[PDB]
């Protein structure tokens, strides 16, 4: 399959050029005006900022260096920046600038005004199978690209996907993403999307992302995730069992694709077999999907986010606005020398 092979060949060489010699210190905090908080995480937050000279809107992720060190995840924040800086694909959020100061780490990404997929899925209840397929096709191609680069994106979920102005996906939250040739062992991700391997503390690979896609597609088409419970311990038992129930409204094609994606045995899971990503691309649920037109973004989107100018924050929710504290002394300069 030549058109895809030469494509993925130019993609790994373009990626490694950036991976082996990363960009550092391409902007400063005082070249931006702070507007509004768009989201929060363990060690920081994402904020809508405006570049003072060009007038462009950007999403600035601010991470506190000492909070990272305290709960040892230095490697994860270093992974996040180096990968983001090195990739380039139409369904991935673009990292425009990066820098650090005495207290924080900063990643200045593109501002995607359409907001998180979570908001729109919850508002609509559930997506139709054509609508869910449109999104799923994009994740399939995004992972085909990322897995080619020996990258595992370990956190697929509706909150981690943004919908842009053309209704297409922009994957964000590369916080758990890692470059690895083979297996990895870190217990990370989100409870209801975790594959059996991770729960059972095994050395897992890219197959973990294809399980997560099964969960994502079940959630988009049903409105809720396949494995739910009050306590994480009870979610995990349900995942490790080889049992999953499907809503009656699900098509037979969808139920069959999901059984092979939500295969508890990782050696039998789609995306991780001999035929690779093609066991999914050639599955009957994707029969109507024109893969090159999805990539070239020629397909009409089943939903366009309602917003005004590029800098509108209506689709993002409100969070407490706190101070951006930058200490007069440099903290943990040694641990973040590579950022
Ligand atoms: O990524 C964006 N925002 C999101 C959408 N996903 C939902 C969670 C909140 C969030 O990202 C964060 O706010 C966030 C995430 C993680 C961490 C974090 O501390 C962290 C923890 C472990 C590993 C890496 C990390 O960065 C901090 C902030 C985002 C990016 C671009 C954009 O235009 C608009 C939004
Ligand atoms: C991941 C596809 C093959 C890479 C060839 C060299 C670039």
């Amino acid at each position: 399959q030549e058109s895809v092979k030469e494509f993925l060949a130019k993609a790994k060489e373009d990626f490694l050029k950036k991976w082996e010699t990363p960009s550092q210190n391409t902007a400063q905090l005082d070249q931006f005006d702070r507007i509004k908080t768009l989201g929060t995480g363990s060690f920081g937050r994402v904020m809508l900022v405006k570049h003072k000279e060009s007038g462009n809107h950007y999403a600035m992720k601010i991470l506190d260096k000492q909070k990272v060190v305290k709960l040892k995840q230095i490697e994860h924040t270093l992974n996040e920046k180096r990968i983001l800086q090195a990739v380039n694909f139409p369904f991935l959020v673009k990292l425009e600038f990066s820098f650090k100061d005495n207290s924080n780490l900063y990643m200045v990404m593109e501002y995607v005004a359409g907001g998180e997929m979570f908001s729109h899925l919850r508002r609509i209840g559930r997506f139709s199978e054509p609508h869910a397929r449109f999104y799923a096709a994009q994740i399939v191609l995004t992972f085909e690209y990322l897995h080619s680069l020996d990258l595992i994106y370990r956190d697929l979920k509706p909150e981690n996907l943004l919908i842009d102005q053309q209704g297409y996906i922009q994957v964000t939250d590369f916080g758990f993403a890692k470059r690895v040739k083979g297996r990895t062992w870190t217990l990370c991700g989100t409870p209801e999307y975790l594959a059996p391997e991770i729960i059972l503390s095994k050395g897992y690979n890219k197959a973990v992302d294809w399980w997560a896609l099964g969960v994502l597609i079940y959630e988009m088409a049903a409105g809720y995730p396949p494995f739910f419970a009050d306590q994480p311990i009870q979610i995990y038992e349900k995942i490790v069992s080889g049992k999953v129930r499907f809503p009656s409204h699900f098509s037979s094609d969808l139920k069959d694709l999901l059984r092979n994606l939500l295969q508890v045995d990782l050696t039998k899971r789609f995306g991780n077999l001999k035929n690779g990503v093609n066991d999914i691309k050639n599955h009957k649920w994707f029969a109507t999907t024109d893969w090159i037109a999805i990539y070239q973004r020629k397909v009409e989107a089943p939903f366009i986010p309602k917003f005004k100018g590029p800098g509108d924050t209506s689709n993002f929710d409100d969070y407490e606005e706190e101070e951006i504290r930058v200490s007069i002394n440099e903290k943990c300069g040694k641990e973040f020398t590579e950022f």
